[PDB]
DNA sequence: GGGGGGGGGGGGTTTGTTTTTT
DNA sequence: GGGGGGGGGTGGG
């Protein structure tokens, strides 16, 4: 019976234990560096009428007048007079609008004008938080604008971002910003004083910032009877806000668009006649209704409809959005329909790949007339500016997009929207550890949105592409973000705060986290000793919760200035916090993954590419501009990303010079680069950085092709994601790996994978543990990560790591610049003469 | 692994967007 | 999963 299968699989185990034996790295120094070692360790007002008087100077401009002009046919001007009185009256008020009404711009003005013209106009600041950078900037812009004026330059307005920042005048004016800036604002001046009117605007999206700084608001307006904070909703569940904050008054502002008409998928089945080609939990309960109706809606349908538009219904798939539907729609609305712009929406690169290659096969699809413009955050500078273009008669431009489109693009041209009911979601589960990404249904809140972008200059349609059933079923809202993602840094701005006990606060969010999640976020950071035992934040836990990365890079930057290789270290930080300077066209993806190989050159690792790039670019740009454009084409990498990331290391700089480690804020000062062109210690610090995540690979030598697979201590058999440097590498020096971002997409996927010798881990790991299995004096860091050495040799390498603990926890504690140039302690140097040469297992 | 059979979705190369003082 | 086939056995019994 089954005694066969055990037997076999006895067999093939006992066979891999026996070659798997034989194929553990030897560790050993040298003759001389043991008796150096060992000697070592043997020695061991009148601005008030001034704003009233430039107002009324001002009310005579002709520019002023003009911009009234339009801003008189804006609907929420009809509600200054109540907008206005009930935020004087009442301390929180709720307003909550369709869209085409602009109250971001609007509302912000009226109290401000209030404020002047009443008299006491120097006693009023109005901050208001946007969840978006370029949306920040267009906002403020265009209010600045709207005053015939300009932003910042001590004018009325102004708005702050990260690393640009253009200030208004301290009295009276408007500053927009997002929400980390309050965010850190509230760091200094806990109760966030000088700042008279709080603004929360899109509050809907429900991030994970905007609910902190909401809660924060709400347990501080308490101490501070006289501010006054206005949020600003979209319809739908506005109401839940108003609830939570205490049954405050809430006002509905009209909206203002276009007529458009919604066709769901029978309706357009019917329309243009389609005929196929011959071929969890809550998630449950919703689709068991699905089920429990789905015969009796087509027992109704049958009489609404046609047999052929019936049997297409029916035998429709529920998995996949069908690209031949789409391709058909767009062909009917060309051929039929008016001038236009057609937008539609898919989930992800695999459909849009697809569907481009779909329409480009037909031959009407390439001529002059037609273009098709696909859009994606992996697309070289979203398709520059050709999207927002005017497109000239007898053109119809075709949009193929993913979510980006959906919250900012604004093409503001399109009448024909396709919306293909799916979208992508990333969760999080916390009995794996492991955050996955999956297809799910659009929920209304979606949907709407979606639809929203079609009538606004002109009436359009709106082509959703899921039945009735589907549509009466689906979700009200996403889940909100707090109850996704890992809550390691949020875990950290509690206690830098000092809002209350990490796990009280968040009980008195909205829709608070599951007590699971906290725990294992409160046990992870135990385990990195960033917390004290009884949450008391350790010295290192200070310097990790005020830079603004995830604790995992924080002690990466910390490492990287004690051991003098900052440049890399930051590079690398920076990078491995926002995006990546490459990018993937839609027509080459194979050339791409062969220049990027080439960058890597011999260093066989993911984050070292950046480095090279990042070097490669600034040797580039002494040259000449031309040759910044022709190298940033050549790699098919971003100027505007890689500027981002120079501006991040300058910060990551500065905040290092004023912490003490470091001497100057130039991240590129000779005296703290001194191991800067050696790739070995960048790669131990990087190691140092990211421990825990620690992956074996085994080249089963032989079996037709050669191939590695990839192991990890919890999560079973990963596999590297193709888009990895790593990912056809076949000879590898070390069999060991670390990685940062491990998703579970529909297998276990690595995305960035560096190798690491087995100093980078002796030292920088956990700990180690001599013992004797039969073999040698085998020495192991974690118990599974095991390593051949005599014994005479793991002794001094166990006492060796401890002193090193000791020395850089004194390091830490207390931050020097420390000096090369003496012997006070020199851990240091041993360890770095150690890393630096011997090694060279190439087992 | 392959295309036994439609046990289970354990595997079968890929790729929602977005954020941080002085 | 059983007990197709001996595809792997770090997929499970």
């Amino acid at each position: 019976g089954r005694e066969i299968g055990l037997w076999y699989a006895k067999k093939q185990g006992q066979k891999n234990k026996e070659a798997e034996r034989q194929e553990r790295a030897v560790v050993h120094m040298d003759e001389r560096r043991e008796e150096q070692i060992v000697q070592l360790l043997h020695s061991v007002a009148t601005l008030d009428q001034q704003l009233l008087e430039d107002l009324q100077k001002k009310k005579t401009d002709l520019r002023y007048i003009e911009m009234q002009r339009f801003r008189e046919k804006l609907p929420s001007y009809g509600m200054q007079k109540e907008l206005v009185n009930m935020i004087d009256n009442h301390q929180v008020t709720v307003i909550s609008g369709e869209t085409g009404c602009g109250k971001t711009t609007q509302v912000t003005q009226f109290i401000l004008d209030n404020y002047i013209e009443r008299g006491k106009g120097s006693a009023c600041r109005i901050v208001c938080t946007q969840p978006r950078r370029i949306s920040a900037i267009s906002v403020a812009e265009r209010v600045a604008a709207e005053r015939a004026e300009s932003c910042g330059n001590g004018n009325s307005t102004g708005y702050q971002i990260r690393l640009q920042s253009r200030l208004p005048r301290k009295q009276g004016s408007i500053l927009y910003c997002t929400t980390g800036i309050i965010l850190q604002w509230l760091q200094s001046d806990p109760h966030l004083s000088s700042v008279s009117h709080i603004v929360l605007d899109e509050i809907h999206e429900r991030n994970l910032q905007s609910d902190v700084l909401m809660t924060v608001v709400k347990d501080l307006l308490s101490y501070r009877p006289d501010l006054k904070v206005v949020l600003m909703s979209a319809t739908l569940n506005a109401e839940k806000f108003s609830e939570y904050f205490g049954n405050c008054p809430m006002i509905h502002i009209p909206g203002f668009t276009f007529p458009v008409v919604e066709y769901l998928l029978e309706d357009i089945i019917e329309k243009i006649r389609y005929v196929p080609e011959q071929k969890r939990q809550e998630k449950e309960e919703k689709e068991a209704i699905y089920k429990e109706r789905w015969p009796g809606y087509l027992r109704e349908l049958r009489q609404r409809y046609s047999a052929s538009t019936v049997d297409v219904v029916e035998m429709m798939d529920d998995e996949k959005v069908d690209l031949n539907l789409i391709a058909a729609l767009i062909r009917y609305i060309v051929l039929e329909e008016e001038d236009g712009a057609i937008l539609v929406f898919l989930p992800g690169w695999d459909n849009i790949s697809t569907l481009h290659d779909l329409l480009m096969s037909q031959v009407m699809f390439k001529s002059d007339k037609f273009i098709i413009i696909p859009l994606h955050s992996l697309m070289p500078t979203v398709n520059q500016t050709q999207v927002f273009k005017r497109t000239p008669p007898g053109v119809r431009k075709i949009v193929i997009a993913t979510n980006i489109a959906e919250t900012s693009i604004t093409i503001d041209d399109v009448v024909y929207v396709i919306d293909g009911g799916k979208i992508k979601e990333t969760h999080f589960d916390t009995q794996n550890n492991i955050s996955t990404m999956s297809a799910e249904w659009v929920s209304k809140a979606n949907a709407k949105q979606r639809k929203g972008r079609a009538g606004r200059v002109q009436p359009g349609h709106c082509y959703h592409l899921y039945n009735s059933l589907r549509a009466s079923l689906l979700d009200d809202y996403q889940l909100p973000e707090i109850l996704r993602t890992p809550l390691e840094e949020l875990c950290l701005q509690i206690k830098i705060l000092r809002l209350g006990g990490i796990a009280h606060f968040l009980s008195r969010l909205m829709d608070p986290p599951s007590n699971e999640a906290v725990l294992l976020s409160i046990k992870h950071l135990m385990e990195l000793n960033a917390l004290d035992k009884q949450e008391e934040l350790t010295p290192l836990g200070v310097h990790l919760a005020r830079l603004p990365v995830e604790p995992h890079i924080g002690k990466m930057i910390l490492f990287g200035a004690l051991f003098c290789c900052l440049d890399p270290v930051l590079t690398i930080a920076a990078s491995l916090s926002f995006k990546d300077p490459f990018v993937i066209p839609l027509g080459k993806e194979k050339v791409a993954d062969a220049r990027r190989k080439e960058l890597a050159k011999d260093t066989k690792s993911d984050h070292l590419t950046v480095v090279n790039a990042f070097k490669g670019w600034e040797k580039a740009k002494q040259r000449g501009f031309r040759y910044e454009k022709d190298y940033c084409w050549e790699y098919f990498l971003s100027s505007n990303t890689l500027q981002m990331l120079h501006n991040m290391k300058g910060q990551f700089a500065e905040h290092l010079l004023g912490a003490g480690f470091v001497s100057s804020r130039n991240p590129q000062d000779p005296e703290s680069n001194i191991n800067s062109d050696n790739e070995k210690i960048i790669k131990a610090v990087i190691c140092a950085g990211l421990y825990p995540k620690v992956a074996k690979i085994r080249l089963n030598l032989g079996k037709k092709r050669k191939m590695v697979k990839v192991y990890t201590k919890t999560d079973g058999v990963v596999a590297i994601h193709p888009k990895s440097v790593n990912v056809e590498q076949t000879e590898f020096n070390y069999n060991w790996l670390i990685y940062h971002l491990k998703m579970r997409t529909s297998s276990i996927y690595l995305y960035d994978c560096t190798e690491v010798s087995p100093y980078c881990l002796l030292f920088f790991g956990g700990d180690i543990s001599i013992q004797k299995d039969n073999d040698q004096e085998t020495i192991a860091v974690d118990e599974w990560i095991i390593f051949q050495s005599p014994a005479r040799i793991a002794h001094l390498v166990k006492e060796l790591r401890k002193e090193l603990d000791i020395l850089l926890q004194e390091k830490i504690e207390s931050p020097h610049p420390v000096d090369w140039k003496d012997t006070k302690s020199r851990d240091c140097a041993v360890l770095s003469a150690i890393i630096d040469l011997i090694k060279t297992q190439e087992k």
